[PDB]
């Protein structure tokens, strides 16, 4: 029972697939109303929206490219265009973005990597708090963001992934900075950390998306994780126990 | 959708009241057989047989004192008596036990804390997992162990409450060791973190209510299937690690 | 230069040995005074002191079994008789005490292990606290407690191990309490956790006892570590990197 | 006895004034051959070396900009130039560089920030490598990087001040990547994690005196040679993790 989730206003960036898509189809569930997102439009939106009301919701596509400060703005506009505010924010995309070892580490690669897992998390977060704050009197309850973080921000990540590693523990840190800018908002902050989706995970294999999409909607209603924020969700099999 | 807890048995220590009847009535609401438990019997058993079932489930009620490891082995052998098995422990009996500083405190004390916080979790632990471990074997998916953790492990607790502070960070922390020994019998293990008030961002304390539906969380599958040795802290941002 | 360490006097529980030893004789190096200490007479105690005195400083040897309270309470009292209080006390008695699959458990194997690393260093402490009180009045500076952690507190110890990791982070947290009661009495508390003393850890071999007892200097000197309390050495050749 | 730091040769950044002096200074009094540095020129550079000297070392400075790539480049190359080696680095530059509400933040703060205490430690680190490799090579012991984090990294730092905060959490877990990628050349990285106060249990702030030993610590494979990603946390028990 997620049914204080009904007609609320979720917008997801990067989820024209994988942890995004899964995670968008469990909200509609529960009668959610979705905001689809990525950079390029996918090959088929119609299908993809028509997964979501199959399932018992409703939601648009909006491409935007989110690594651009501007994209964030405009995606956000859009979005409160369309429907008329958001109850919750889910920043999803993100990535590694390529490998490098430290040695051939030049100044595209450390922007590529920031811009796809810092500044875009900053700027759509920055861009949706007005939002979500009016949502959050109108309510009486609580508005919320659950931003996609990473193991990687824990441990450092594999050879190769330390700016994406250290842009996660970046966001993870960030997160408790905004717990304390944005708390009497009645806006809550909380982090689903993947892990990797063998051997080295107690379980012996990688996550499935639709073992991660329940956690987002845990966190994403008020009536399920309402005094829960500023805290993240391992969700990698054991492969670390914090 | 929580469906996945339609029968699922469910022992829960420290459960006639606060969050751990909170957290049984939650289950309950899913049809999920559930063990109540106290050291002392409650006033009115049947009432609360009656939210259980009301809610939308089943269960029974059990005395024990679990501070003792031959009571906690008599708790699961009972509980399994009546209902043939375990598919869910929560280990939620445990609390302060009385305060003091350093300098006060003796032997009687510290065994005090660590019986009703360190031994109990362990041995309940311990008498249930081959019913854990049959459990899953027999389901296909995975049963689980659920403990109720505290802020306290985390930053220390509050003066005088040394014990119970450090009782909860061995909590946590065994609860990694146990990740490590039983996860290929497909047994999971997580941790709800109570808070304990300008020191919340919330400015508020938390309710029962707002701390069950963690526990039904960790208690699926469905919902946490591939989430094991983790401590979900809920606390009005009390602390944020 | 820790020279402010001349004279100290600084009681090691489980110090004919190991970490327990080298760390003796470092204190020695620059002066200290050191009350070794084990559970059973070592074969040789003068040879003992002869190295400390050798290495330019001083100490007795006082046996007591400190997984008895009664114990704590006698040999802090036989230490404070022969020099006339601490200045710092190092609980380094502590380890496993077997190794046991929780279905295996018995309340013996509990209790040896929680005697051991639990309310030995408990008891010590408490009964160490007036004197190391009074002996920061008297300096002026801070008294200090260094404790013998391990990495088994963070991840959870091996298999057998669980309740010797969970001890240990008994322990790791039991300072932040102590933190809390005694730092207006200028007591300062920090931990040297070990790690183990290959191929999990990236320096790829197991850590020598001199590679240790540097870090017990560094906490034990007012003069190098004096702002630093409630903090976590881990000295483990990158085995886990908090 | 840090006898081993005779000779060293340290490049420190930010080491004009404050933390970096201090630690500077106290390098110097075992004989190490440190780097000075800031982007503006000091009013008496040679007091500087002086106080290196007067200590017991020598040293040199060099001015350069951190907050750009091609500077961090220059830096190393000209160090090495004047010292033919690098056996420890310390990226000690870094700051709040203003203080922001997120929803005053433009790309131009974030950018600032970012230069300031990411993209700086990376670069620096990043050129520093090989002569690292080469001076533990030759040893036959450690070469070393250290470098300022802060208790932001780990609360969040206060309002304003997101950016900085994230900053050092950034760092701290991106030196559990060179640990990876970097152990087996025999560089270790270690971080001292200043504090910033009646938050702070010693009721009272640091001072560059109370922080300069950590660095020194960190600096030598005598006293640490086994200790590698790591963060010591000087701060009163500001945070106590
Ligand atoms: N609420 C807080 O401030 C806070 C903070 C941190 C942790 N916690 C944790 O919350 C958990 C549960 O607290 P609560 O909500 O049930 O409060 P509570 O006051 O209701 O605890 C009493 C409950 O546990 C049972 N109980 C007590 N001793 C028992 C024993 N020896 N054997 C069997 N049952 C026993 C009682 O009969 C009752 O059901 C505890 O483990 C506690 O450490 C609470
Ligand atoms: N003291 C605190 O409250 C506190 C708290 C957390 C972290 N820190 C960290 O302490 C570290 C050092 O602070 P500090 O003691 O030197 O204080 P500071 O005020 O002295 O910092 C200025 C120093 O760094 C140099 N500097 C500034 N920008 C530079 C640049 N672009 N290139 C080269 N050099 C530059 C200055 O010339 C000077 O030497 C920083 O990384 C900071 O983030 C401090």
């Amino acid at each position: 029972m997620f049914s204080d989730l009904k007609g609320k206003r979720i917008l997801i960036t990067g989820s024209t697939e994988g942890i995004g898509m899964a995670t968008a189809i469990e909200l509609a569930r529960y009668g959610a109303v979705v905001g689809l997102n990525s950079h390029v439009d996918p090959a088929d939106p119609a299908l993809l929206l028509g997964k979501l009301r199959e399932a018992g919701g409703d939601g648009a596509f909006f491409r935007a490219d989110i690594t651009k400060t501007a994209e964030c703005q405009r995606l956000v506009s859009a979005f409160v265009e369309r429907f008329d505010g958001i109850d919750v924010l889910i920043n999803n995309a993100g990535g590694l973005a390529g490998r490098s070892n430290l040695e051939n580490i030049d100044d595209a690669f450390y922007d590529r990597v920031m811009d796809l897992n810092g500044r875009s998390v900053l700027m759509m977060t920055k861009f949706a708090i007005p939002h979500l704050r009016a949502s959050a009197k109108a309510s009486g309850t609580t508005s919320a963001v659950i931003s996609t973080g990473s193991i990687a921000a824990r441990e450092g990540g594999g050879i190769g992934a330390g700016v994406y590693a250290a842009s996660k523990a970046w966001l993870h840190d960030i997160h408790r900075n905004w717990v304390k800018e944005f708390t009497k908002d009645s806006i809550r902050f909380n982090i689903v950390a993947p892990g990797t989706v063998a051997n080295s995970i107690p379980m012996g294999r990688f996550g499935t998306v639709q073992e991660l999409a329940p956690a987002y909607v845990f966190f994403a209603s008020h009536a399920a994780s309402g005094y829960i924020t500023g805290q993240i969700l391992d969700v990698n099999g054991g492969q670390i126990c914090p």
